[PDB]
């Protein structure tokens, strides 16, 4: 008779979210300590973690949220803000779940998941349009009279 040997434990808190965030936060960046997260990584994190399905949550929405949590000054976001975006993409991502449930649901997508490459195909080529109206002023006959300054 062997019978099971030990087996028990509890878990109320996520305990993995902030762990994953840091990863994506310091994604590649060896200098990154995992205190800040660039919108480029944030969005990505909301991609690899399959947080931004694209339907309910669009890379544009997350982009806005990311710029809605941070400041026109700051360029990165902090966990505090990060979780804020998740909250906005929580009810926007999931159905009509609870603020906590939805948030915990979106966390269940990150918490545990890593920014690792992961053998998965998903992306979409995208560019931008540049331009700038150039009035370009041109004169011919002007500045006839001469003077030092006093006039």
């Amino acid at each position: 008779g062997s019978s099971g040997s030990s087996g028990m434990a509890a878990s109320t808190d996520i305990a993995g979210l902030e762990e994953s965030f840091r990863k994506f936060a310091i994604h590649g960046d060896p200098k990154a300590s995992g205190q800040e997260m660039n919108g480029k990584n944030w969005a990505k994190l909301c991609k690899d973690c399959k947080v931004a399905d694209g339907k309910a949550v669009t890379g544009t929405d997350v982009d806005i949220v990311f710029s809605k949590v941070k400041a026109k000054s700051a360029r990165v976001i902090n966990y505090e803000e990060f979780k804020k975006a998740l909250e906005e993409l929580a009810t926007k991502r999931f159905k009509g779940k609870s603020k906590e449930e939805a948030f915990d649901a979106i966390c269940q997508l990150i918490a545990g998941k890593e920014p690792a490459n992961i053998g998965v195909t998903k992306a979409k080529t995208g560019g931008a349009v540049d331009r700038l109206t150039d009035t370009s002023k041109y004169t011919g006959s002007h500045k006839e009279r001469s003077g030092p300054s006093s006039g």
